[PDB]
């Protein structure tokens, strides 16, 4: 079955980059949600965030108007009250603002870590009206008007972490420039990357900016970059982009993968990289963005 094949890949990374995981967790996670995995948007991450340690996700999403993976967690014990804002904050975000999608993430040592809701493009403007937002969120209204966060394409609960994603479509010309990088790095005092990664920032659609209950400031950002297959993976950045890119299992022999560039002040300057597990996720990044 395609639900057996991903369990034992999924195994099999998390082995072979020497992750931490859970067998417990990766039963629960498939008891809700492995037939969601076997016919949906599904990836494999790799990250680096912690010293000398690979963290692996697995994560899904579909084109649902409503937040079913909420009540999936719910009801298989994936989510509980957290007795936080977190609670509440998907419920408000799909109030606050229709859906055309959700998504699901998940670290295979732990259970549910975020869910994701996906609008079509709106202005910024419109998730200010969420209550449960931490306030750091509108008081940077100044800062997302300065670097062109206009055109909201994502939201994100992390459960784990207790934070925020906000996601932007990087359509303006700045965008386009790598001083535009450098300058909204340097604005956060976040470290500024190798000219290589800069202009590899530069095609960037999509800026991820992260915001939580415990700092007025901005945790991270993230700049996401789609390959079509793995020679296109910058391999020689990173020994864990070359190993993924080269070893990363699908249901294709030559997959698309998810590049996303974190950074942060001692901090969460990273890697994370993901594998195009059945192929449409790379397409619909590509369209979602309207390239
Ligand atoms: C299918 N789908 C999901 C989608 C998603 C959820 N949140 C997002 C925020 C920004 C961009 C994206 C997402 C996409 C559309 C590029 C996409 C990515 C993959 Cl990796 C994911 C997580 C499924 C495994
Ligand atoms: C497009 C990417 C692959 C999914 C967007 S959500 P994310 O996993 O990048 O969020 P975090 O790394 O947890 O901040």
């Amino acid at each position: 079955t395609i639900v057996n094949r991903i369990r034992t890949d999924v195994v099999n990374v998390a082995k072979s980059f020497g992750a931490e995981y859970s067998e417990a967790v990766i039963d629960q996670i498939f008891q809700g949600f492995g037939e969601k995995f076997t016919n949906t948007g599904f990836a494999i991450r790799v990250q680096n965030k912690r010293n000398q340690k690979v963290d692996c996700n697995i994560r899904y999403g579909e084109a649902k108007e409503n937040c079913l993976a909420w009540d999936i967690a719910r009801e298989s014990g994936l989510l509980s009250d957290q007795g936080h804002p977190v609670d509440t904050l998907i419920q408000e975000m799909f109030q606050a603002i229709p859906a055309i999608a959700y998504g699901a993430d998940f670290d295979i040592n732990y259970g549910l870590v975020k869910i994701w809701h996906l609008p079509k493009i709106v202005p910024v403007e419109e998730a200010f009206k969420i209550p449960s937002l931490p306030k750091s969120v509108n008081a940077h209204i100044d800062f997302f008007k300065k670097y062109h966060l206009d055109a909201l394409c994502a939201l994100t609960v992390d459960y784990r972490n207790k934070s925020t994603n906000l996601y932007f479509d990087a359509h303006h010309p700045e965008q386009r420039t790598t001083q535009f990088y450098k300058n909204i790095l340097q604005s956060q005092q976040f470290e500024v990357p190798s000219d290589e990664v800069l202009e590899i920032l530069v095609n960037c659609p999509e800026i991820a900016v992260t915001f939580n209950w415990s700092s007025p400031g901005i945790e991270r950002m993230c700049f996401y970059t789609a390959f079509v297959n793995r020679e296109t993976v910058p391999q020689h950045i990173n020994p864990v982009l070359k190993k993924f890119a080269q070893e990363a299992p699908a249901l294709l022999d030559n997959p698309g993968f998810l590049v996303g560039w974190s950074f942060g002040p001692k901090k969460g300057t990273y890697i994370k990289i993901d594998v195009d597990y059945h192929g449409l996720v790379v397409p619909s990044f590509f369209h979602m963005h309207n390239l």
